[PDB]
């Protein structure tokens, strides 16, 4: 029976009053990663710590700063109170402006990045914040004799490297959910931020990422940076100071557990839907999407065809988010002006139900990402449209490593190879399409949350056997 | 008695007027790399093929369409045969080869976010990059014909076509391409359209031996091939590609200065006496980054010590109408108003003009000097002004430059991108005594002095030889 610590930035929780008591309610949301792992039939037990960024998630923690079980099986929530304005930096650290630009490939190197003392300061919270977590996480595990950690997402890359120096033969696994850039482009970042971030990650037992590409970028930088760490390329290894690290792919696709936004279905209605949907993030490429049906429409063919751009806002205060925002509604707009009126929509608010109705209705899919850690949308929409529509993929997400055969992969720079894969894939009769997106859906089914939960245990478990034999 | 045929986009000429005669000239300009490979021991005798861009160049193609014997000292003669390619091609092959679109692909202007988006544009500019390159081939085989065993050496990204096409015609011949700016990051490279990305790999590849000036550029380039040909094989050890049978050898081959490398321009003696001289030089291209040079600058000077220290920054005027390198002139210019506005009326300057004698100058007078290069394929400045510079002067350097690779230990090696280490650097490079720089730029000195123009291209021969060896 492993006593699991999970940690990530945010832990999903729900608010609310009970309608029939009024009493208040704090309830965790279902198919949770948390959930999932209480779950496995090696786990005994299982706490979660993660970032208070709610007034809410602030009295919940000071209310119960030990930490809240919270029944499902029951797994401890303890939510942690930053600093207030090392919290709020590191936020802006983890954003657009810095880290996000870093892992996802958003400086142009010509013009941008300039990095000040802004970074050194950002760097320096970041430090802060990294402790606070790692603390919390030690606290949480103190009685535990043998502590199993899994540490979730980017913003806690710093984490493993602290919980090693207290915990030097505990199992530690890092999941980065985004991508990791090239050598060339990671050392980009100043030096203490490009080498730091490597110490940090590289005690950890094993490393996942939900992509190859991933895994051999992060070699590729770790031998670039760090003259004494030894890479090992076909044994996805690396070994440093003593550390032996393991690469690992697990690719997650959705969560079994997945109508219209007003005036979408009779704006629809008549016509075959071109959908795009991603949050308002520069990576989602939604732009270049909207300039490429722009050009399939001039070909011809696309006459009772339109398109409709789903985004759910997200850090908007974020000026490169703001910026692509407005650049989507640039082009939008002169899609229209040039096809017809209404020929393009864009719907913008958060409402995931909203959005799967979107998948569930579209003639065509559309998830061209300039780059993407995995994206999951790609495995969710062809799972529940109803309407054989094909997939436009972007060949830079890391879903295209398991999907891209199935779909059409295409250069998300390219707007004439995507105009004509939009061509090509509405021309396409239905029989053809109807086979096509069968193909389709077997290739996504297995990727399930729980799979790849099952996947990180054991790839650590076994990491852990060999770092011990090592 | 190897017979050599070199291929470059441009092959330098004067044309002038016999100063006593008045008749029209045209002469090799001296420490070219065909002078240079026709002094070799080995080589029986040499043809040049450039592509004519000027009206001179035209009219001389014209006259002598099979070639030209132009003459060297030592009454070596060299044979020059300029292309006159179809006007409208040459022209948008110029623009595809422009930071518009070959020059931000291999030396990482896009931000991929915005940029870039290709359209129609980008399939005729490669349709027209098949049709130059088609030339090229037909011109040097032509120029070739009569040679029992010709020895291509093939230099620069415009030429990177060309080594596919003089191989199939001929299939034993040892062909070396050598490319002098960066190759960039398999995910860098594939940001390229699917035909040009593969297409380009498909022309070089069948090169006997492919040359970059840096580790770091073979790395990447092999890495590319890897990602796209799922049907070659690289060997990261042997530095070897296998493809379809072709046997391709990567080297590294780092190139310095020209042993053959005055006054400053009007003003800057007088401008700059009494100060210390900060000298940042670089064509007016954006990877030169005199823009942060310039932010790095006024950040140590917040830092204080640099009250009597005044910053030139000394620019070569060169495809301004290309909007990147427009855009590039637009933000120095700014962030050197910005400087003196807040530092003090003419603390620093622009010298933008194109003598490379004023710029040598430069290079003698400074007091301190900076390369920091977003990225570069080689930077032969930075070789060439610690080896004039009279001042014990620091050098700056980006480790980005493939020059990092050869002098990074001997310089301040910096990010490009980080201004508080850029600036940090500038401080303590004026902060060091005379004892410390003089010690350190006799070092440097030593360091840059073997990286012949003469040592590389005999690293060229020796390498070619030695790869058809092999590859036989
Ligand atoms: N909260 C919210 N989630 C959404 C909305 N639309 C889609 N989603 C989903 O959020 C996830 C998006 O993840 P992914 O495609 O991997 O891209 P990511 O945003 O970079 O992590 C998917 O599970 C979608 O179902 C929405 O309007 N609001
Ligand atoms: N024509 C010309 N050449 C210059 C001038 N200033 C410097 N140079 C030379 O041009 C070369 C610059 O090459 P390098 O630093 O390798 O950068 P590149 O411009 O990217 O190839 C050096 O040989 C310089 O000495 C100038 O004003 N005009
Ligand atoms: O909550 P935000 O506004 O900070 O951003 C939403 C998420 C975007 C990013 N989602 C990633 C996760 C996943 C799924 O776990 C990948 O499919 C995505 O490609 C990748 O962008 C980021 O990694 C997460 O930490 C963020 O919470
Ligand atoms: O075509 P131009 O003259 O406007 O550009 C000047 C040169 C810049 C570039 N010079 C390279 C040569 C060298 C040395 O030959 C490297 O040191 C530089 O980093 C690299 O930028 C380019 O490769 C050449 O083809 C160009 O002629
Ligand atoms: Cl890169
Ligand atoms: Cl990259």
């Amino acid at each position: 029976g492993s006593e699991i610590f999970l940690a990530s930035k945010r832990a999903a929780i729900t608010y609310d009053t009970d309608p029939a008591t009024g009493e208040p309610r704090a309830w965790l949301a279902p198919g949770g990663t948390g959930n999932v792992v209480a779950e496995q039939a090696g786990v005994l037990n299982i706490s979660w710590i993660a970032s208070a960024d709610s007034e809410d998630d602030r009295r919940a923690s000071a209310l119960n700063p030990d930490g809240v079980t919270m029944e499902l099986r029951e797994i401890l929530v303890r939510l942690i109170r930053h600093d207030p304005a090392v919290f709020r930096n590191v936020q802006n650290f983890m954003t657009a402006n810095l880290m996000w630009a870093a892992n996802n490939y958003g400086w142009d190197r010509w013009t941008q990045p300039s990095f000040g003392s802004d970074a050194r300061e950002g760097w320096a919270d970041f430090g802060r914040f990294t402790r606070d977590f790692a603390d919390a996480i030690l606290k949480s595990s103190a009685q535990s004799a043998d502590p199993v950690y899994l540490v979730h997402d980017y913003q806690l890359v710093g984490v493993p490297a602290l919980l090693r120096e207290q915990r030097p033969d505990a199992p530690i696994l890092l999941f980065v959910h985004i991508p990791w850039p090239s050598a060339d482009y990671w050392r980009i970042l100043p030096k203490e931020i490009r080498t730091g971030i490597l110490h940090g990650m590289l005690p950890a037992t094993t490393i996942g990422f939900f992509a190859d590409r991933w895994c051999r970028n992060f070699l590729e930088s770790v031998a670039d940076l760090l003259p004494d760490a030894r890479i090992d390329r076909e044994a996805m290894t690396v070994e440093w100071r003593g550390h032996r690290t393991r690469l690992r792919t697990m690719p997650l696709g959705y969560s079994p557990l997945t109508q219209l936004p007003e005036g979408i279905e009779e704006w629809a209605d008549g016509h075959r839907l071109v959908v795009h949907s991603g949050r308002t993030d520069p990576i989602k490429n939604a732009e270049r999407a909207v300039r490429a049906f722009v050009l399939a429409a001039r070909g011809g063919g696309l006459e009772k065809t339109r398109m409709l751009v789903r985004m759910n806002p997200n850090r908007l205060y974020v000026p490169a988010n703001a910026d692509y925002v407005h650049r989507v509604e640039t082009a939008v707009a002169e899609a229209n002006a040039e096809l017809g009126s209404d020929t393009v929509r864009i719907d913008n608010d958060n409402d995931v139900n909203h959005t799967i109705a979107c998948f569930r209705r579209a003639d065509l899919l559309i998830f061209n990402s300039t780059v993407d850690g995995q994206n999951l949308s790609t495995f969710e929409a062809p799972l529940v449209n109803e309407r054989d529509a094909d997939v436009i993929l972007s060949e830079t997400c890391g879903a295209a490593e398991v999907l891209g055969e199935y779909c059409r992969s295409v250069n998300p720079f390219d707007l004439v190879e995507q105009a004509e894969a939009i061509s090509a894939a509405l021309a396409a009769g239905p029989r053809q399409r109807a086979e096509a997106a069968a193909r389709r859906r077997d290739a996504a089914r297995p990727w399930t949350l729980e799979a790849w939960v099952q996947a990180q245990l054991d790839g650590l478990a076994a990491d852990h056997a060999a770092r011990t034999a090592t």
